[PDB]
RNA sequence: AUUGAAAGUUGUAGUAUGCGGUCCUUGCG
């Protein structure tokens, strides 16, 4: 039971897309607006990330779907990055690059 | 049968010139 709290036509469109049938590219749009409420048996329609993972075939499957959706915007991200680097160089700013020692999370407490 | 009868405070004329809602601050234990 993946009933959505959105008007019926967008509800069925989101249902169609959610089962890896379409190629919606804005990951934020999928996550924020068309939220897949899950009503697993013997329980009300919860909305936690655990239920969302239960909707997908496996945790790896959900991770792959998210990675694909994120990677789908590569060209736009590249153009934006070129503009950003041009801005950095234009203002005469020192730029460097590091890497994450371990896992990172910023703004975990943002309310959703 | 009177210091009386008579006479448009009226014409033109831009509340206008200058000015950054800005500074400080980890969404987190």
């Amino acid at each position: 039971v993946v009933k959505y709290p959105v008007n019926s036509e967008l509800a069925n469109y989101a249902e169609k897309f959610w089962k890896k049938e379409l190629a919606i590219y804005n990951l934020s749009l999928i996550l924020n607006k068309m939220t897949p409420f899950v009503k697993r048996r013997s329980e009300s329609y919860k909305s936690s990330l655990s239920a969302v993972k239960e909707i997908f075939k496996n945790v790896d499957d959900f991770q792959n779907f998210l990675n694909s959706v994120l990677r789908r915007s590569l060209d736009e991200y590249r153009v934006f990055f070129e503009n950003y680097e041009r801005l950095f160089n234009s203002f005469s700013s020192k730029i460097f690059s590091m890497r994450t020692k371990s896992r990172l999370v910023v703004g975990l407490g943002d309310e959703s």
